[PDB]
């Protein structure tokens, strides 16, 4: 099936975009770098699952999200993809992650893939978005804002 | 785990339709966000008027996104500002291109993606932009999206191409030329 | 003036002169191929030192990617378009060169290994996307099988070159962990 190869490929594409973003991290021992690396592993499991996906990593993502949200101001503006190297790269990862989601979706719904793979990808773009903001905040960057 | 509205693989348009995330509309808005993000990263390599231009373009790509997520077949009276995509930013890209073009050597051979970090990031952006044009086109040719969105993305890749060239020249980088 | 506006309505030309909508699978394959060449272009900028022979290789590969573009823009039924085996066989030689210098590998390598190596894993993914786009074209007999072969062998090249970059830099690449 072509749809499976497409979904696996786009998952790998995401993981490799994360791989490149990780290279932008200049200081050693950041916990989000650990997290991104764990996600990459999960993406490999996504890969073979597509080709039973437990809920744990979704929960993991949800607690990391909540951790970073509580450290950040409320979200009042619409931001443009920005805020420093890592941040921008994560915004790109977010876009690619959302593309992966769209590719997995028909596979679920056809019941060829565990529902949770979609949920994980859905939640991953929230993680990547949140992490981007968190990363920019910690560089004290200030992201660019929408203007007509 | 949370029960998020997107978890069963459906999302919403700005007109209230529920569609599988699979849908053309989301392929089209996703790919546009992808493009804007790529530009976001390219901006981070600015080492500048053209940096200002790239941001305005990101802002237009927001509008593009609002437009794509508002199918004309179901736009009502209050959504008219989203369904209406004015020509202005296109004329802008055109006059920007003329400006840069009048500062560049004449062009006759095929340029490979190259020219320094900013220039190469821009060539990648251009490629992503043309993918975004491919996603928008079927919405336009189905009457769901203003044709001006497509004009824009069409022109944008020529803008992004000529800026790449400009950046290369202002760094003293010669781009590679197609060989054989 | 570089823009004609003639594609402003969503249509464009194949190298046969046929007008098609821009979302036609021919354009999807050509574009994805451009995307790949652009990704290689960026990875090329991550090379610090002068005179790396792989850097010369990737640039030759960009040239072939243009040829792959043209071939794809010239679908066979509507025409006469053959893609020669040469750049494939050449890729195969370069692959052996790097492959033979590498540790035997039993792990699963996560996209990692430094900037170059990382950029090249991404390139590999985009190349694999380009393969997936070329596949329908070959199966309906619009494109020479060799074109798919080239991108396939190029996926292999980019993976193993990323391993090579990582090893030269002495940059440990990350492994799959359960
Ligand atoms: N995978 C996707 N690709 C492109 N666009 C999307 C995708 N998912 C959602 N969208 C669009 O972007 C908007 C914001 O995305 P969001 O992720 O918040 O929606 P969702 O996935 O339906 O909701 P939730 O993430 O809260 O479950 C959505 O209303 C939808 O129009
Ligand atoms: N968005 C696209 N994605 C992939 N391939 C394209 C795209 N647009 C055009 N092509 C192909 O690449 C060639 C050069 O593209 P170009 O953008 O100059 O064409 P166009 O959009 O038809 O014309 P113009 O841009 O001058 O209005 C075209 O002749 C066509 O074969
Ligand atoms: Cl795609
Ligand atoms: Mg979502
Ligand atoms: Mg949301
Ligand atoms: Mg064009
Ligand atoms: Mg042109």
């Amino acid at each position: 099936d072509d749809q499976v190869f497409e979904a696996v490929g786009t998952t790998d594409e995401l993981s490799s975009a994360i791989g490149f973003a990780l290279e932008l991290v200049t200081e050693k021992g950041h916990t989000f770098a650990e997290e991104l690396q764990k996600i990459q592993c999960t993406l490999q499991d996504v890969g073979s699952a597509l080709a039973t996906f437990k809920a744990g990593p979704i929960l993991e993502l949800e607690q990391w999200i909540d951790k970073y949200t509580s450290q950040l101001p409320p979200l009042t503006a619409f931001i443009l993809p920005s805020g420093g190297k890592i941040s921008s790269a994560l915004h790109f990862c977010r876009a690619v992650c959302r593309r992966a989601e769209r590719r997995v979706v028909p596979l679920v719904q056809m019941g060829e893939t565990d529902a949770n793979v979609a949920k994980f990808l859905n939640r991953l773009s929230d993680y990547l978005f949140t992490l981007a903001r968190y990363a920019a905040m910690k560089e004290g960057n200030q992201e660019k804002i929408y203007m007509k």
